[PDB]
């Protein structure tokens, strides 16, 4: 049929980013509210000395950088303009593979461009682009210049911020990646509020069972987070875990997935303490621990 | 759903071009009428010593070159065959970004190929491929061998002639460009009639305000075509404009856009004269001028 | 609209192939029946010393290789697992160019991936990838890692096994190729039964009229298979055909197309004999001949 109505709704709220540093770079950004806050990638505006925002209706203006979060590759901007169009929000949770989506951006500086595809996959982590990833995968053509633009559903509602691609040729081969809205709103709100995103710290480093040793004290591969390693300071080595310890629950929640344990720990405010039960030599042992702060640290492959 | 009905309507009127020069090249062409006239790109048939047309139903024949227009990258051909299928025409004006479209061509000589996408953008000029550009942008996969084939809407009606692509890899990365039908019919009809396209000549060369000097005698950036440069002969330097002059109206029409002024001047028949009012030192001055002829002069990036 | 329902139906029956040889390789495979038989490409599992099958629901298991057929680039596998989901079958015959289709695979090892396109063309032979080709062409993004996965119609029914691509860049440029289901079932059933595919042998090698000599004894290019060449042993040179002979019918069937004559001969069981009438010097001559066995012998361009 036609996706023009979706385009008409959403394209006004997607902007072209021109940045100058010390040299010149292109990207995209999404207008989140009529008050002038804009969402984009960190690798678009990082180190810029000047950010110009060019809107679909032709106005241009310099943008102020509210703040940035490199661990998710997001950044926030504020512009002083009246009568701004604002993107409507979709539900990242409600999307399904095979749903149709639209990417809106400035690929190769050609101008605002709409590309069409489907959701290829949801929840892509383990990719190796950012510390925290819940990537939406799409086959809508996404190219250098699409960063920070909008991935939008068939009705025009924002489902993601286009950030990266996997490609052998430096341009689209049908495998592109967008940060889900629900994740991007979380990051956007703290930045707007605290100029950054505050995460919690915990020494432990973990891996899967690979259950030859874990076959010992055998279970169905249920609720076991294997521990390997510790770190230099503000450590969780002084709360009771050791290399080889295995964690059934963190803050009374299953350690089935090591990705989830990253998330809970980041969302626990710095300066607090917490309880983890790991299985040592065949019996549940109970620990409790503090919470440190996390220290400070489009894209191809 | 399915675009097969669209394919069934349109594909019979799209032909495979094989050309030999002095060596061998592939392209596509569109059958515009049952009398055997065919539309294609200039860079497909330019310098060919022999053009073969192969139709979907298997017939082949040598084509005669009616004429060509390199400034838009169009060419016209005539074949002697009976019972030719003819492409139906869509309205280039009525297309909207997000509308679905189909590209029909011979990419890499693989054979007639249908690809599907959306209109990514309309009215693309400033690209740097041709002197006169009103490009439709699509993300339907377009590759070398697609030149001169049909961009068609969801019902099968011709909206454009696929001509070029932007790509880092020598093949499709989702950014392809088609010449709108309405423009291609204009060029097609004079070629068929006068063996070429006759345009009008005028010395002036222009640019935008960049209103630091124009901020002087300030206006809203309204109806001002900045002049910079003049040319060697049949000049419009002998009608009254000078470097630095600024033009509010050409032939009683606004100079808001320098692209439009190119178009009016090309469409004014050679041997006539015309009136332009530019703003000199703060007051409207009125000039009038003659019209010279324009002298004589798929694609990647 | 949305293809999610199609994805939900089909994706459970598409598996990720990891193979180790002597080193490591990725591909895809399709679960054809609840008894654990799987279809994939030959170039994915050929020479593997170990094949792991990873299902959408997370189970993994080593696969046994039933057998393989390199002349079509198909291979078959058997896994020992209960409650397997099974792909539903579409009709390769009923597909039309422009129909929507979905490709399901593991491109670049990113994980199970759904891409969307249309049927670009059907019946692609002469490509030069395999001896026997009836390729479905699609513009659904297909990349290295998609081999042996499912090309599926808009309702979720298998129409093809994704096997190859044409590309200048080592990744998708919109021209991908799937083996039709109807062909793949034929190959699958003999492999499952006889561990291989048994074809018949016949010396002759043929080409088109190119009717300068054939213009002699002129006909409409109807039912004429030109002969050129013969072979080393178990030949059909001892049944009566010679270089230059022209064949009107094979086994009382028209030689209009040399591709069809390949097919009839392969499908004639070894050890039998057959009748071919070729036109020699202007009169139909009738031969009859035996049938030899055929001897033994994702992908880019």
């Amino acid at each position: 049929p036609s996706y023009a109505n979706a385009v008409s709704r959403a394209a006004p709220a997607v902007a072209n980013l021109y940045t100058t540093k010390m040299e010149s770079s292109l990207g995209s950004a999404v207008i989140m509210s009529a008050e002038g806050y804009l969402l984009t990638n960190n690798h678009v505006t990082a180190g810029a000395d000047q950010i110009i925002v060019a809107l679909r209706d032709g106005r241009e203006t310099i943008a102020q950088l509210v703040g940035s979060d490199p661990e998710t590759d997001l950044a926030v901007l504020k512009i002083d303009l009246k009568n701004l169009p604002a993107m409507t929000l979709g539900r990242s949770d409600g999307i399904r593979t095979g749903d149709v989506c639209l990417a809106i951006g400035n690929p190769f500086g050609v101008g605002q461009t709409v590309t069409m595809g489907i959701i290829s996959a949801t929840g892509r982590n383990q990719l190796g682009l950012n510390t925290y990833e819940d990537f939406i995968q799409t086959d809508a053509a996404i190219n250098p210049g699409n960063s920070g633009g909008a991935l939008v559903d068939a009705a025009g509602n924002l489902i993601g911020i286009n950030t990266a691609i996997f490609s052998k040729s430096g341009g689209s081969q049908g495998i592109g990646f967008a940060i889900p809205t629900k994740l991007a709103l979380e990051v956007m709100q703290s930045i707007i509020e605290h100029g950054q995103v505050i995460r919690g710290w915990l020494g432990v480093e973990v891996k899967a069972l690979t259950p030859e040793l874990a076959e010992s004290l055998g279970l169905g591969e249920t609720a076991g987070i294997v521990v390997a390693g510790v770190y230099r300071d503000g450590p969780a080595a002084r709360g009771g875990l050791l290399p080889g310890d295995v964690i059934l629950t963190i803050d009374k929640q299953e350690a089935s997935d090591g990705r989830r344990s990253m998330n809970q720990v980041a969302r626990t405010r710095p300066g607090q303490k917490i309880s983890i039960v790991v299985l040592r030599n065949g019996q549940k042992v109970n620990l409790t621990a503090e919470v440190g702060l996390r220290p400070p640290p489009d894209g191809g492959e």
